């Protein structure tokens, strides 16, 4: 069978990948070799050991990639490189994977001789898994986005920091909350005071997240004023769909909220033509087996369209669908998706599966 | 001096109003009469007692208003009715107040003989206080909105429920969080399990808010598919600006997040003409003394553009300003504002001040 090396399999994303591969019995169809960066398992920095592998799957990160990758291909190695990190997404000899959406793009690359495949930006991937249909019919002129991103996208320590912040806030008024007759503004003043305290743990986010939000993710790109996270919307959406010749505008604001691992997004989709809502809904629900169209009903929306419902599942609900006041060609849409699955580990697991078949 | 009656002054909004009036020494210029609904202070249901007042300020709510209001005006009473509730906002003989934005609209009404003035929708009011300038120059063709609304808009019990939810989530993994070597996915599984537990207190929101979000606020309006909260965007923005003849489209998705009392909003503003960012920024910052333009810089954004910074203050920061990929006439903007102040108590306090001068 194909000899597959795994790097960064112990990290958070790597861990999800390992769990998903086990659940699906993916290890039965390949010969796994595990690497580590520890000096305390082959060495992740042993080029000769990596050179003997047919495929390398890394969830180690960009710094690792930028270091080892060049060296490895510099030895002639002609194997496949599957990466979760963003390091190589924008390279000419690499393809961004999300097979339920761009399978045809993936297949052509395997023929052109493409040997590098990279998982895509979580936000963009979750968007495409939700409204892939609209793009599948060149029905989208542009999309304005507003995200509600989870701590998992930032990292494990960030998730822990969010949780600690939540605890401290409640702890600040634990007794008052138990007293059904206590003043709410008093409670409010105290939690806000704690949130602003110097001892409030905000080292990882650089600001409070629990009980608040942060309208800024990643570095500023002076060229356009977007953060790198927002920049990936236009850049990655079009490379994934392979439309670098007829790019579809995708822009908006990426905001961090206090959710653990599900990214949510509010959309304003300008459609190229006036179409019936019922038809839009059918097109969306038919693109893939994971997207799930939620009726624009309160009770059902509260049960299905939330991080609480989606966390840890492969389901990608999309709802609140209706026409906007700007015109019958303006579509409103809200979606929730797990950041660690379709937003990270899953696309990686699925391309590997293809490569070892 | 003018005889002013106050109803619902003990509730959350009423409490903020009382505090703000005291801080500003507003009681020195009027003769206050306090009412109550308790049978255990005049009776809030004594029409003859209310009839002798020059002005009535109520934060009691819609049910109260719809009950007492008709009866009072049915006796000939020719005084002013200042209300925080939405009950009468859309009546022909009433004006929605937000003086820093529609003072000229307010003045004309006082002449036409308008005797009813109502505070506006929190989200709409906070939007206008932020980007009032753009509207002040008929520079806005339409605006797509995505909100991050606080629990305070729902009520005191909702704020308490959010806080309780946060505590339980952290409590579910308190020890693991203290252990710097513990597994994050283990932590994740436990908090999510608690969030989904039947004993997780979600009676007030009908769903978990802490650690999640709810893409639905208020009742569904079958006619358009919008929730009443989203509906107020178009309805109230234009009545406040008095443009029911040349309405400006305002639509989007209103989502509840785990914040105590600050509403935040991500905007996609389609401008009528191509203008320089620097000029847009100047126009915005000049509309009123409370709006505050935050440089599109990471460090400053994290310190100024958040519920943590704004909570309990009259400041209305607006930042992340830049042009969108859809074109140089597409503006991106993010704002944060306290829901109980400019979103409720302040506009009420300011119109009262005018009426008693
Ligand atoms: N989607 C994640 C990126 C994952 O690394 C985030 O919002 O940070
Ligand atoms: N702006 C508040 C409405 C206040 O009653 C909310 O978002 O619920």
């Amino acid at each position: 069978m194909k000899n597959v090396g795994f790097i960064g399999w112990r990290g958070m994303v790597g861990s999800v990948l390992m769990d998903r591969m086990s659940q699906e019995n993916d290890f039965e169809n390949l010969n796994p070799v595990f690497f580590t960066t520890s000096q305390a398992l082959k060495s992740a920095f042993d080029i000769e050991e990596l050179k003997k592998l047919d495929i390398i799957v890394t969830c180690q990160g960009g710094d690792y990639t930028n270091e080892v990758y060049p060296k490895l291909k510099a030895t002639g190695w002609d194997g496949y490189w599957v990466d979760a990190a963003s390091a190589l997404r924008m390279k000419d000899d690499a393809i961004i994977v999300l097979d339920p959406v761009n399978q045809h793009v993936i297949s052509e690359g395997l023929k052109k001789g493409i040997k590098t495949f990279v998982g895509g930006n979580s936000t963009v991937s979750l968007m495409l898994m939700a409204i892939g249909g609209l793009f599948e019919k060149d029905l989208v002129e542009w999309i304005s986005v507003a995200t509600y991103q989870a701590a998992s996208g930032a990292g494990a320590k960030n998730m822990r920091e969010l949780l600690s912040q939540m605890g401290l806030l409640e702890q600040a008024v634990s007794s008052e909350l138990k007293d059904p007759a206590s003043s709410i503004l008093d409670i409010e003043r105290k939690v806000t005071a704690k949130m602003r305290a110097d001892n409030f743990p905000t080292d990882n986010f650089g600001a409070a997240l629990g009980g608040s939000l942060i309208p800024w993710i990643d570095k500023l790109l002076p060229e356009t004023g977007q953060t790198k996270e927002e920049w990936k919307g236009y850049a990655e959406t079009n490379k994934i769909l392979g439309l670098s010749d007829n790019p579809i505008p995708v822009d908006g604001l990426c905001v961090r909220i206090g959710a653990l691992r599900c990214h949510s997004q509010a959309f304003t989709i300008k459609l190229k033509k006036d179409l019936p809502l019922e038809e839009i809904e059918q097109i969306i629900a038919s693109h893939n087996e994971w997207v799930k169209v939620i009726p624009n009903d309160k009770e059902i929306t509260l049960r299905e369209l939330t991080p609480a419902k989606v966390t840890g599942t492969l389901s990608v609900p999309v709802g609140r669908l209706r026409k906007l006041a700007m015109g019958p060609e303006y579509l409103a849409a809200f979606t929730v998706g797990d950041q660690l699955l379709w937003g990270a580990a899953e696309p990686v697991r699925r391309i590997l599966k293809q490569l070892v078949a």
